Order: C-alpha cells, then structure tokens, then sequence
C-alpha cells in the first residue's frame, strides 16, 4: 500500500495516524496473521505523536483538550479541557477525578510547554489566534461555549513556548508521565483483535510497540467515540465491497460490513 494512497485516505477520512505508524502496524497485521482495529486518533494530535510526546494509559482520569494551545494534551484544570461546555459541577468531578489519580503513581503533572511549529499549525488549522513574534506571543482561543481564553507563549531556553493564561505566573499544567516527566497525549486504542483461525493481547501489544520503537516509556499502545477507526488486515480481504490493508470504518454500518469480512475469511473475535 503506497504511502501517498494512504495519507490521501487519512487526509479525507480525518485520521491522525501518522503514514508510517500505520504500515508499520500492517507489517505486525501480516507477521502475526491478526486483524485488529484502533480507536479514532484525531489530526490534532499528529504533530504530538510524531514530537515523540508520550501517551496516557487506562490509569490517567481526565479528558483531553481539543482547542487552544493545551490541544491534544489533558489539563490539571478540566475547564480548560474539550468539556469546557459542561457546568460546575461536572467540571469539578473531572477535576477530583484528576486530583485523584494525581495522589498516586499514576501520572503527574507539567507545563504545557509547545514548539513554535506546534503553534503555527494550531493557528493554520485549528482556530488558535497567535500575536506577536519572536520569544513572547499572545495567544487567543475560543472555547466550545464560545467564551474566548488569552494565554501567553514564553519561549523557555530550550526552544520551547512556555504557555500561560494570560496575567498568571503559573503555566498552565498538563498531566505527565511520571517515567519521563513529559506531557502526555493521546494513545493508540486497540478495541478490536481478530486473529486467525488457520484477554490474550498482550503479545499484540508488546509486538506493536516493538514495530513503532519510539523508545522506551514513548509507547503508544498501553496494557489494558468509537468511530473512524482504523482497521489493519494481513491482506486486502473482499466479500461485493473490499477492504484494504490499512483502512478506515467511518461509523456503525461499517464496522458492520467489516466484521462481518472478517468473519468470512476464517477470523475469530469475541469481545
């Protein structure tokens, strides 16, 4: 599968798997004879994954964000993240929720600290407002319920913007991963496997992250809304629609059409 036809499907089906994470883990599709399928992986979290950002596991409470300059990370103060609709209360139960998992050696928490191509494409694709140049930039974003937040982005010695809301002297703080103390983003969600006939995933789970080799404690796939996902087969399988060796399930009715393909070329899966 061309890597050209492939980044034309994820560009129109909107997946934000990178090109070379998803033949890599159709490689691991063909060597272990398994179908299996991956839960949505948004366009803003590309950048993220291949910055090599590490990636939350079943253990992280919280949701993430997906506007301003905190996009594609999960934030301290949930009303920064993509529930910033919701009311008092529920935002403060996502709050405890985080300061819950906090008190132990689940996660911890960091500065939001982002890179200036970072910045750039929040602000080509994904509404942020940016002005100013140079090391200080000042930052507008409009949250879901159409409020809009200011930050301020400081660059920091090592390149990166230091981002603040605007006034404060704290950054704004994202949840971490306590083995390499950087901010994490979103991870590669297994929810189907299907292997071949001619939870036991662990083998999977450990040959995928082998494949990737984005280093140790970068893993993408953790030991452990549902739609586009991303399906990768052994090979292209037909039964008269087709589907390819990488490919995208928009919704229900596709999924369905999937399973049963799968189904139809000898592959077992009970979930």
């Amino acid at each position: 599968m061309q890597a050209r036809a492939l980044q034309d499907l994820f560009d129109a089906q909107g997946v934000g798997v990178p090109v070379e994470h998803a033949l890599r883990m159709q490689a691991v599709a063909r060597q272990t004879n398994t179908v299996f399928g991956i839960r949505p992986v948004e366009r803003i979290v590309t950048t993220l994954i291949e910055e090599g950002f590490p990636t939350k596991g079943f253990s992280v409470k919280g949701k993430s964000s997906n506007w301003g300059p905190q996009a594609g990370f999960i934030c301290v103060d949930q009303h920064l993240s993509k529930r910033e609709d919701r009311d008092t209360a529920e935002i403060r139960k996502l709050n405890l929720a985080v300061a819950k998992g906090m008190d132990g050696g689940a996660y911890t928490q960091t500065d939001l600290r982002i890179s200036r191509q970072r910045l750039a494409e929040l602000v080509r694709n994904f509404g942020l407002v940016a002005d100013g140049v140079g090391p200080v930039r000042l930052l507008t974003a409009q949250g879901p319920s159409g409020k809009r937040y200011e930050f301020e982005a400081r660059q920091e010695p090592d390149g990166l913007y230091r981002i603040s809301r605007l006034g404060r002297s704290e950054a704004v703080q994202v949840l971490a991963s306590p083995a390499c103390g950087l901010a994490m983003t979103a991870d590669y969600d297994l929810f189907l496997v299907a292997p071949s006939i001619e939870p036991r995933t662990r083998q999977l789970v450990d040959a995928l992250n082998d494949c990737l080799g984005r280093g140790e404690h970068r893993e993408m796939f953790h030991h452990s809304d549902n739609f586009p996902a991303t399906f990768y087969l052994p090979r292209a399988m037909e039964h008269s629609v087709r589907f390819d060796e990488v490919c995208v399930v928009a919704d229900r009715k596709s999924f369905s059409l999937l399973v049963e393909c799968i189904k139809g070329n000898g592959y077992h899966f009970t979930a």
